[PDB]
Order: structure tokens, then sequence, then C-alpha cells
């Protein structure tokens, strides 16, 4: 246990959703902030390569803009 560690991640560090075996964990990659399907309902291409990466709303204007 360090820092991103999925091993707790089981809240939502935005909105502060419960997870569970219901819903699926996601993690934005660019912030490194664990996120829910809520959070996490993005996807935004980078400059460094031809794919679309999935980061939070946040994250989507930083690389919108
Ligand atoms: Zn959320
Ligand atoms: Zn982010």
């Amino acid at each position: 246990r360090k820092w991103a560690e999925d091993n707790e991640v089981q809240n939502c560090m935005a909105c502060g959703k419960g997870f569970s075996v219901t819903v699926r964990r996601h993690h934005c990659r660019q912030c490194g902030n664990i996120f829910c399907a809520e959070c996490s309902a993005k996807n935004a291409l980078t400059p460094s390569s031809k794919k679309p990466v999935r980061v939070c709303d946040a994250c989507f204007n930083d690389l919108q803009g």
C-alpha cells in the first residue's frame, strides 16, 4: 500500500459512491485518481498516442483545451 492501490479503492474520491460486485472500479491514469463509472464515464485521446484514454471529466477539460 503506497498510493494508487485499488486494494483500498471502495469509495469514489469524487462523488463518494460505494463500489461493489455489481459495479466495476475505474482509475484515471492522467491524474492518478480512482473514479467510479459515474466520474470515469469519459474517454479522451492523448497527443502522445492515437487512442482514447479514460480520464475523469476534470482531466477531460485539461485535454480538450
Ligand atoms: Zn463518482
Ligand atoms: Zn484525472
